[PDB]
């Protein structure tokens, strides 16, 4: 008949939406990252765009997924997008830590994907997702994490004024 | 003290809360309208783009006050973003409906939140919100109504192909 | 000594013999396609222009494989390219039918093209088609399948003709 | 009625056919040739690129002739492709050789066309053989002549690099 | 805490430090190779620009899979660069096939630190190698088994002169 | 006869010889200092260019010297280039502190280079010295010191975050 779908099976469908909705959820949380550092009381403006910003790209890697769905010719199947875990994030510190436990757990969840899509023999699939998205985590991850390093190094007070800047401000 | 809050009510905060919810909601239903539309079997990618801009339009619709929380000394509280009514939204003209419902909707709470500025004696908040959403309420909804007279004077199969390519394509 | 051959098994380099020949009959019946579009009698322009550059890109796609086997040492080895099943194609509906068939036997030759580099270990060959191949038929099946689905909307005589100029005519 | 055919012959058109299949063919050997020069064992880029070029036209002729029949209001019929009568064409001097060979036997073949179109009065016919296949077979013949008497004068090794230059490279 | 490691294994940690010092060694093979045919004696400027060029191109492989430990979250460990087996390498045939040789010994390491990175489950590691390096790899080892058969069919003196030429001089 | 030597003594080719493995050894420690300071836990990036550009700059000291070698008429020979010292390096006024300890052992062997050129009466030797190496190791032990002297300045943590800037970050 005429549907596309081929060699694309039932598990990786439902890995695909599952991921969609974490994608859409770290959206969320960084959004709620950036209205928390844009608070007339907290006022770190690097911050605001840093976590806007990344929430931007957040919603790309879900529309991304979305997209990809549809070419294999599974049905996209959404569910709620849950509210974050805090309202309130902390210092710059505490934030940044927080979103490298967000990107981890995000990557951990692209793995078991990557590694679901292997094991049905799937390579175009495992393709889409470490052309996409690994390598991109990977480097999301190791820059949160040298931004902790100097968060550390440089200290409370004056010193997360001035890398807030550094992130653009 | 330090705070920026001046003549910003609880329950006016409260209300923008839940317009930030809503305006999220619909962006999450024109993103399920927009994959709808992409599917092998439906294929209309006119409406699929026309969609994913008015999923687009509606997160900068919940962004903007976000920021108008925040601007006027509030806090942003977010709640789960629930998912669409249904996973599947029929013919174009189906669709249609649905969004000039949901946009009848949103018009309908943004309407509720002016009441609340004025009722609060809140003058730039209802400004505001007159400003930026409710003369785009109207144009939003009027454009949908003649998209749906135009679609049931298409008819299906062939008008619905070719009015699907007018709306952009 | 003085070859390039490495880590290229002889199973490997039959199968690339073999899918350089699917990919020239894939171009062979796309010209057929074409031919039978641009009958005074039939006179589908833009199906004409559309199966003329799906042939130009089979094409394609088999020098590629042809430049690959001999980037890794093997020897390319050709066999009679077979005549397409039909002298005639049918209705835009029909051929659009009979390339999605003729796409979904490509993209199965390359998942086992695919399987057999892997299963020899050989993870440039696995790159080398999942980086030219792979998506590219996803793509292309995707895109086909779609065209089905709006034929059908369509419909027959006006419906076709409209059609076609889509395609691009 | 409805159709374009006048004055063409069935003859006339089963010649068509005939040309058809034999400027394809053309286009695998050169295919085959181009492949060859691009052995890591045989390294001569000039070559390469020469016959890969000359296997593009030799397609276009085929193609010119595919469209002519259709103009006339022939009916295109296809025939299998044969694979070339080698897998390797030995050095640079051999293979011009066979390229020689086979422009001879498509010219005999398309003044055989001629002769056919003549008999049966179709001027338009043998216009458009002379026009776009007449000249185009003499200087090709005439060019590959210049080259087998150059690489006889250059011999064998560091002539038939330099002389492979020459080609283009 | 605070680290970026995830999904890293230690052995394959070990295999970048060993493919940085094995890329290191090829460089400085070539750049040994670039001094010898810029001898006096020896004076072969194409062959001096290539190797200088590919001993450039081998830093910049290390630099790459150095920067790649960093990114993954492990520790680069340096190794002494041993110095190359030869101090003077021959003629130019000579030393494209050490150069051939040396490049087939690289790509065995990396096809060993693939099947590595694969063993442990780590598909970014895996992707990053095939775009970085197996195709690379592949091309070069092609390019030089080219540059072997032409050097034998010019021969020596005038030969290896002219040929010295093309390869860019 | 043919050869280029003249007035080149075989101490001052030694030296020469001495000179290229000195060089390439400063440039990789400062390569290793470079990856130091691009681990996540450490994540100093003017630092991380700051001495990668150091290191590269140190291999067209060694690459001038091999020119410099064969313009002579010297034969170049490699030795083992030896790891650095420490494979962690400590923070930036530890790595400044050790990068002026090389600088100025450099500096003393292109001192004592030279004295070895004067020596044997080598005018053109001596003058190729300071006219490449010697006034560029005055600058760059400057440059370092200066950086030390800053570094105390600027002190741990914040200062060493925002010294590390100005390097060039
Ligand atoms: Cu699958
Ligand atoms: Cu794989
Ligand atoms: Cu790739
Ligand atoms: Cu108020
Ligand atoms: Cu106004
Ligand atoms: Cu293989
Ligand atoms: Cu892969
Ligand atoms: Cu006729
Ligand atoms: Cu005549
Ligand atoms: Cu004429
Ligand atoms: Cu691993
Ligand atoms: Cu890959
Ligand atoms: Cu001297
Ligand atoms: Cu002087
Ligand atoms: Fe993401
Ligand atoms: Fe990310
Ligand atoms: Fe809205
Ligand atoms: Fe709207
Ligand atoms: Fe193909
Ligand atoms: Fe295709
Ligand atoms: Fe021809
Ligand atoms: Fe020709
Ligand atoms: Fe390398
Ligand atoms: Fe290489
Ligand atoms: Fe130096
Ligand atoms: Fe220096």
């Amino acid at each position: 008949m005429s549907l596309c779908r081929q060699n694309y099976h039932e598990e990786c469908e439902a890995g695909v939406n599952k991921q969609i909705n974490m994608e859409f959820y770290a959206s969320y949380v960084y959004m709620s990252m950036a209205s928390h550092f844009d608070r007339d009381d907290v006022a770190l403006k690097g911050a605001h765009e840093f976590f806007l910003k990344s929430s931007s790209e957040e919603r790309e890697h879900a529309m991304r997924l979305i997209k990809f769905q549809n070419q294999r010719g599974g049905r996209v199947v959404y569910q709620d997008i849950k509210k974050p875990e805090k309202d309130a994030w902390g210092t710059l510190t505490d934030a940044m830590q927080a979103a490298l436990d967000l990107e981890k757990h995000v990557n951990q969840a692209l793995l078991d994907l990557h590694a679901l899509a292997s094991k049905h023999n799937d390579p175009q699939m495992c393709d889409f997702i470490e052309n996409h998205y690994l390598t991109e985590q990977v480097e999301a991850i190791r820059e949160i994490s040298g931004y902790l390093t100097n968060l550390k190094r440089c200290g409370p007070g004056l010193g997360e004024f001035l890398f807030d800047k550094e992130l653009n401000s």
